[PDB]
Parts: structure tokens; C-alpha cells; sequence
């Protein structure tokens, strides 16, 4: 089964590729932040420890999102992996090299005019004041509030460590891409997920994503 890794700093497009990639090959959108927002509402030990940090808007101890991670994984060893925005440390790359073999990792970064903005994780839905942070509760679909449909606004106000770069890079599994319009880079990522998983519009099973069962 495929392991695929996407990373990229807040505002680099990441939400955009992620979701165009779930939604052409029928991978689960995986993260963190869509993990804790289950364990949290679950209220899990893990969720619990992460639970501290959050309230104040504070940092999640690598360690605590490791734990997480692993026990997720472990649990989803049948199923092809879209991973978004994890490995953030060597120390969580080692960890997942131990459960799995990583088949490609894209690598995003931010166009210059938007640094300027400096974007963060956290989308707001203006209307209602709700505050959807990719860390620990992110939207059902990207740039979108779960209640109203209505878009979102991302908030202004890095999460790519270089020696995790320089693993993957050595593996020679790294595709790094500039910062630039997402269109520009799109192909190039769907040629490298088409690579290994089909589209799943050209296939008999029309549109069915890999983790389905009727």
C-alpha cells in the first residue's frame, strides 16, 4: 500500500493539494489535526494530554502527536496512507520509518506575495466567529464551514524541519516544488500519485476510494 507524506508551512497551499488528491485517487485525508479532533471529541487519554495545550492556545509536545500518530497508524496498516503535515521532527520520521516504508513525500512552500500576509492554520467562518485551527480541528472539507457551506477565511498570525528534508531526501523519495500557484504545481503531483494509484474516475469501480465497502 502507498505512504505518502505532503508537507509545506501554512499558506503553501497544502489544504488545496490535499483535498484534490483525496478527491482524484480516493486516498483519506490524514493529519494530525483531523486525529485529535476525534480523540478530543472521543475524550482519549491522548486527547486529554493534548486537550492542556490547546485551551490555551499553545504548542502540542511533539511526543504527544508521535503517540498519536503511531496508535492511528498501527490501526490503519491495511489502508493506503495520505499523510498531511506529519513527519514535523527527525524524531517522528524515525518513528514512522518503524511502522512503515515511505513511498513519496511532496514538499510545499510559500509563494512569495502571501509571506507577506503570513498566514497561520487557524480559518475562521466571519459569520459565526467559528475558528477551525488544521491543528486539532480542521473543517470536513477544506476552506469550508461544516454548518453553513460557506467559505472560510484563513487567518494571518516552519513546520518543516530541515534534517527531515535531508531524510527524504537521501531516500530519494522528495519531490520539492517552489512556492508557486497550486495549478502550476498540480500535474506534476497528480502525475506522481498516478504513478502508483489510479485515478479513480477512468476506473470500472467510478470514483470508489480504496478504503470503501458497500
Amino acid at each position: 500500500l502507498l505512504r505518502a507524506v505532503i508537507l509545506g508551512p501554512p499558506g503553501s497551499g497544502k489544504g488545496t493539494v490535499c483535498q484534490r488528491i483525496a478527491q482524484n485517487f480516493g486516498l483519506q485525508h490524514l493529519s494530525s489535526g483531523h486525529f485529535l479532533r476525534e480523540n478530543i471529541k472521543a475524550s482519549t487519554e491522548v486527547g486529554e494530554m493534548a486537550k492542556q495545550y490547546i485551551e490555551k492556545s499553545l504548542l502540542v509536545p511533539d511526543h504527544v502527536i508521535t503517540r498519536l500518530m503511531m496508535s492511528e497508524l498501527e490501526n490503519r496498516r491495511g489502508q493506503h496512507w495520505l499523510l498531511d503535515g506529519f513527519p514535523r521532527t527527525l524524531g517522528q520520521a524515525e518513528a514512522l520509518d518503524k511502522i512503515c516504508e515511505v513511498d513519496l513525500v511532496i514538499s510545499l512552500n510559500i509563494p512569495f506575495e502571501t509571506l507577506k500576509d503570513r498566514l497561520s492554520r487557524r480559518w475562521i467562518h466571519p459569520p459565526s466567529g467559528r475558528v477551525y485551527n488544521l491543528d486539532f480541528n480542521p473543517p470536513h472539507v477544506h476552506g469550508i464551514d461544516d454548518v453553513t457551506g460557506e467559505p472560510l477565511v484563513q487567518q494571518e498570525d516552519k513546520d518543516v524541519a530541515k534534517p527531515v528534508i535531508e531524510l527524504y531526501k537521501s531516500r530519494g523519495v522528495l519531490h520539492q516544488f517552489s512556492g508557486t500557484e497550486t495549478n502550476k504545481i498540480w500535474p506534476y503531483v497528480y502525475t506522481l500519485f498516478s504513478n502508483k494509484i489510479t485515478p479513480i474516475q477512468s476506473k470500472e469501480a467510478y470514483l470508489e476510494h480504496h478504503h470503501h465497502h458497500h
